[PDB]
């Protein structure tokens, strides 16, 4: 078994270890620890009872200072900085730390002080990592070296495998973005910050200056969709861009991008495993180069599984 | 006083009736007849109260074929044929069908020959009328032969305006569309309340055929969001000269206060769509979410309150018409 | 196998096949045939994909005048009228019938005239039916000859349960309920940001069901625009004097006790949409009762408004195709 | 003219100034001076925009340490203690309180050594305060010497006066409430505000009792928020003595709303729905189809209220009340 810590059982930490469960990749992984400075109980609470994905399946409980998934016993540390981490007495293969606080390589040296083997972040974090995976695109560019590594965020894990396909396909040559997020906030559309652009630049050096993005929060339930517009080089139509991604979804992509051209509205992409899937009915092209695409994500779940996938590659590798 | 009748108290009816008297434009046009297909006093209440807005600032009773707002009094009918409508007997200059059912041709003959002088549709229409007018751009091409005419559609008529600056000024090479709209096909048979519900527009047929230079070179979809009452436009085009977001920005604020003033509006403060509730203009520029891509791609976020802003200039155009 | 029918695939039909499958009822009943006078393509893509309960675990498909729920392969019928329902060709032993338009005896005996051994209607009927169930607390009260019965309403199925054991235990004088539902010049209205009143049918069913209190029950209902879960609040005036905690133990036994299955308690801090896809009529929220001098009661009670009476129509189901002589 | 500080420019405080210009009562209330601890230039900006109110009729200039709300210069302070406040220095009559921290009398007497002739707190107070006025039911008993009051809630300015109008009328042997609010300590709290019902703490029980000590063991209430805008819903049930009939019960109402209430209650029967009353003056409007009668001696009332608007125009009066006596 590879053994993870989770630093931070916020919203994201909560869902790493639910889908770790509901994925079954507890048969390949246990979480032996948790570490959130908040109380036990609203955490055992908070992991049974979730906003979007129902009344967790599995039977929770908190007694002491552990934390109960089925079976299993996961012990509760109230850590309030990373030296004092019992990482080492625990055997930790690999920290995921979804505070969301902690992110710069010497944070990650301070969790593998502790006694960690490697940590990996549920954001972006301080540039210099020893590396940044999208799962599904670059995981094949891990060593035994790479030791604090990042998986992006949601937005980016969702949009970044998409940007490949066209790129590849028919080169882009500028691009931009609108996100529209789900969620005074019950009546409007909001507009809000993103970094979602610096993300792409980032893991596609190529495109400094070349791409843009927007974003908006709407009243809407847990789903997000992306709106992505590029232009490229190669001359295209909008069903030939719907027939690559299609393909891709059953191919190189499978289980990382999904392609539908059913008639679905958000909700349906509720806890859907996928970090991307394409609305093929939304595809468009003006011109022969300029490409529209809706790309709708779970923006927890999907990037959630996606800690999980990356964490198996860090500990095999 | 220009004297109209409406046709159609639906939404836009009664948008059309409320902005005429908010608007203060009740000293040049006159309403004298609603021709609707509901009860009478199922109008004046609907009139009184709208869950977008507010109570309605003025005094609304109602007396079986007549409504009353304020002092005025307004001949309620319940026509289903347009032959029939007394429109002569009234002395009707201008005829605004906002009933959405009507918009051929012949719907507009049909009203002038019931005793219209002019038609005036709440939206574009088959392709054959006299002119579709998108007020601030082009209603100096009115000529008076011009006798039935559509005001373009709210969304066209919010993004018309900063597509044409925007062409005017840089060379729109192509682009794209996504509006974002508030509150057959199966997704219509779902709830509005948490989903990001995918829709039809036909926001692309009205650019192109406003625009005929851009056949082939303008997409749109659209979603539906269950937020209240407010649109979002967000525009994306390629241009020919090289741009910075902040000249764009610079560019559109310009039109704002003048060529475009009253019609297009310009904001830099950090606002929510509610905030742009029961505003008059056709559009609002978010100069905050201005971007550009390289330097041809140009990303712009518009606002507009699809009613509202529509609705005035359904009084707009039905001035213009009545004075050529 | 029991073998049944549905008659009407809207909401609570497509809820009712859901049920079926997912609580592991298909082992004892088979949906033989579907008949809605709606697309066929459409039935199965919504019975697939639901706002309130996510993606249908059992793979849907469809194709000319099947549908299919995982290898079951269901008849779909296109009828306008009772008169050619093919149930006597089908050996129907219940018609399950949500079409929320048919309900009266004649209705009744035109599917059983159409071949269908009994019939069970998705809401309260007429006046006069064989039998009217809400499933807990009056199944032992179906005979065998009962052919035409109604399951009450979701919402009824909820609170008269709870009526039933505040009344056993304290003796209940009146009482005046509201009902807070999930999503005329009020309909003609814009639903996404208001509370909206509507007409209910509730005081009507609880005095039909109890009728010791006839000119003793009010009822008003409101709409805000939540999801999927309904909530009912419960005042009631009582002879025999009592306390909060008193009440909540009552309701909390009856929960674990005679009424397990139908009627649960909780005292845990939740929210509406913790109780989505609830199979119980009913959850009592003990953190919400109240005792206003020694007797008006104040209970809250939530149910998901589908899919516990879902259930139901199926518990029914099975008492009717069972009740032996 | 009578003139006002208002100490914290939240919600409720900028609700009171913009009560001030629109209602009209600004030919005899003028606001000198806000203090807050934000920015002058946030101040403004909230104050012409708000999400559940629309743009501000006024114009909203600013400049110096000065708002501009008209032609009229109110003044910013940013004084973060009490003691500091230049309310001699301004002349203020009364001082508005509404930053909701500060409560007590000590709090009160610190206002007023600060200059201010008389206190208004915008909530309850943490009380052995000099009154508690729900405007319209008891500022009668306002006296010359009470000069640090408490303004009530909005909740209990909102039912009270139909608690009074049923009590005289009736006789109230015991009553229970819901009230439906819009939008560490709980486990509720920190959920998805957008799609579920939410129960929360209230502390209308108290309000009540407190105003009405005859009512102590005799009233509870509970609450939940619900994903809607501005207006709020409480559904009051009362036992009361004498025997009555739902329209006996709305013809009281009426004819209150029209005498001795009008201006603070309304009364309607026409078929609205929540956002209708949004930037209503009224304390409360009762709904008319709403009022049932269970038995003869149970009354339910579903009372709508605008929240925010209702009780800003309430400190208006109150504070016009508390300058003149
Ligand atoms: C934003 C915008 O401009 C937009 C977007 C999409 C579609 N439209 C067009 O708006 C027009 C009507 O909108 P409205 O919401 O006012 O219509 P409604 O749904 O309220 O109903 C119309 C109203 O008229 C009645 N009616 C029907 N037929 C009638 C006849 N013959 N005579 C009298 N009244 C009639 C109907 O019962 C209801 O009361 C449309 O053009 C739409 O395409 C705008
Ligand atoms: C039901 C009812 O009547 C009701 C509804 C809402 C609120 N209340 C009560 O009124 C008090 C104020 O609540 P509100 O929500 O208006 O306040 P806020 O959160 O909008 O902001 C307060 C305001 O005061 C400023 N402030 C804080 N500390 C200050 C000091 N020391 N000096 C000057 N200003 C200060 C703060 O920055 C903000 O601008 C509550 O009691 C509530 O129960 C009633």
């Amino acid at each position: 078994t590879v053994r993870v810590a989770i630093n931070g059982f916020g919203r994201i930490g909560r869902n790493v270890v639910r889908a770790l469960y509901e994925s079954g990749r507890r048969a390949e992984i246990t979480v032996v620890a948790i570490n959130e400075l908040a109380d036990a109980a609203g955490m055992a609470h908070l992991l049974k009872y979730d906003t979007s994905h129902g009344r967790f399946a599995w039977e929770v409980r908190q007694e002491r200072d552990q934390l109960f998934v089925g079976d299993d016993a996961i012990r509760v540390l109230h850590e309030r900085s990373l030296q004092s981490l019992p990482w080492r007495e625990l055997g930790v293969d690999v920290v995921l730390d979804c505070t969301g606080v902690y992110g710069s390589r010497e944070h990650g040296e301070a969790h593998i002080a502790a006694g960690a083997k490697k940590v990996l972040f549920s954001h972006p974090g301080s540039n210099d990592l020893d590396a940044t995976v999208v799962y599904g695109v670059n995981q094949d560019q891990l060593r035994a070296e790479h030791r604090i590594v990042s998986n992006a965020s949601c937005t980016t894990n969702c949009i970044i495998p998409v940007i490949k396909l066209l790129d590849d396909a028919y080169g882009i040559e500028s691009g931009t973005v609108t996100t529209i997020h789900s969620a005074a906030a019950s009546q409007s559309i909001i507009p809000v910050d993103t970094k979602l652009a610096a993300g792409i630049t980032r893991f596609f050096p190529q495109f400094n200056d070349r791409f843009e993005a927007i974003a908006v929060r709407v009243p809407t339930i847990n789903v997000t969709a992306i709106d992505l517009s590029v232009t490229v080089k190669k001359p295209v139509k909008a069903n030939e861009v719907n027939l690559l991604l299609q393909k891709a979804a059953q191919g190189a992509f499978h289980g990382i991008v999904d392609y539908t051209e059913l008639p679905l509205v958000s909700v349906d992409f509720n806890h859907d495993p996928h970090s991307a899937i394409v609305d093929g009915t939304q595809t468009r092209v003006s011109g022969a180069h300029l490409i529209k695409t809706l790309v709708w994500c779970d923006n927890e779940w999907g990037f959630a599984n996606r800690m999980l996938d990356t964490t198996l590659a860090m500990a095999t590798v």
